[PDB]
């Protein structure tokens, strides 16, 4: 069995191997990449996402989210407080202000330590989940706005045509902005390109061990667990590496830099934080191997998780028994 210790693998495709996205994902899997839950892909040196980032300041962040924490330094939840709209250029200035800028530090490790020690005492503002793309239309390779859609994959595998579309989202981050422990909707893959700015640190639990993380989370967030049998779908809970190690949960960590892709694999729980002002783009995708994960994915039916239009058909076709209860939570 390839990659049996479930380590995060890093790939360096040539320009020729960068042509066929599906083929390269399948290649990574042949080498065991999926066992980690997360892989890094460094594009060939010839490749570029676009010519420059000099003209992005007028993009609008209609609903910036202030991430307010509750709990203890290693075990906390976050809620999102909506703020007034601002442009990317306004957000970048805010991120660089004395209140929100990255502190002096020695290296990524020192910064990680400062994050875990101090995150809860601050409320950073995240420009997350903005529909759009920064890939130039002429970029032909690994262009997240031109991937095959999940609806087309389900149709190809299962023969059923369904409604829905699949488009990318932009994330504008600052120091301490945080993504809570989660897997993707319907335990899909995700792909994330860091377009510009400061790094993003990731933590991941191998898919084969995801239920260990779920059991710990039920213990650590006991009111939340009573409220919902899949509350990590709410994307609000954080658990530090120190706490995971204390409880024997297998995981790995890696830092993504500007110009790099990350791929998360079906049912690979992940969480992380941004080092300073940055812009990432991400989208969900599927392969034939995903179908069995989609069929088995947990669902939030308490009402909190509230998701996209396109999830309806996935539930309806892959999980018909769950459909009626799930839809009541959507309505
Ligand atoms: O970048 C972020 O804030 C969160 N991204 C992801 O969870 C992903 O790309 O799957
Ligand atoms: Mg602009
Ligand atoms: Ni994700
Ligand atoms: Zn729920």
């Amino acid at each position: 069995a390839q990659n049996p210790n479930c380590n995060i693998m890093i790939f360096h495709p040539t320009k020729e191997e960068f042509n066929d996205f599906d083929k390269y994902i399948a290649y990574m899997e042949s080498q065991g990449a999926h066992r980690a839950g997360l892989a890094k892909i460094i594009p060939p040196k010839e490749w570029k996402a676009r010519e420059t980032y000099d003209n992005i300041s007028e993009i609008l962040i209609a609903t910036p989210l202030q991430q307010v924490a509750s709990g203890r330094a290693g075990v906390f939840t976050q809620y999102h407080k909506k703020k007034k709209a601002m442009t990317v250029g306004e957000y970048r200035h805010l991120a660089n202000s004395k209140k929100y800028q990255t502190p002096p530090h020695q290296n990524f490790e020192d910064l990680e330590r400062k994050y875990w020690k101090n995150r809860i005492y601050n409320s950073p503002i995240y420009g997350a989940d903005i529909s759009g793309s920064l890939f130039d239309e002429n970029t032909k390779q690994w262009n997240l706005g031109h991937l095959g859609t999940i609806q087309d994959l389900l149709e190809k595998e299962c023969g059923v045509v369904i409604e829905g579309v699949n488009t990318p989202y932009l994330y504008f981050g600052m120091w301490k902005t945080t993504f809570a422990w989660h897997t993707e909707d319907m335990d899909l893959y995700s792909i994330n390109y860091l377009h510009l700015g400061e790094p993003k640190t990731w933590y991941v639990v191998p898919p084969e061990h995801g239920q260990r993380l779920e059991r710990l989370a039920r213990e650590l967030f006991p009111g939340s667990s009573r409220g919902c049998g899949a509350f990590l779908r709410h994307k609000v809970a954080l658990i530090s590496p120190t706490v995971l190690k204390e409880n024997g949960i297998p995981f790995n960590r890696i830092t993504q830099e500007a110009g790099e892709f990350m791929v998360t694999f079906p049912y690979g729980y992940h969480a992380g934080f941004n080092h300073g002002f940055n812009c990432a783009e991400a989208i969900n995708f599927a392969t034939p191997r995903w179908i069995d994960y989609g069929k088995m994915a947990s669902q939030c039916s308490c009402g909190e998780a509230r998701v996209t239009f396109s999830m309806d058909a996935f539930v309806r076709i892959l999980q018909p028994e769950r459909y009626d209860l799930w839809k009541r939570g959507q309505d």
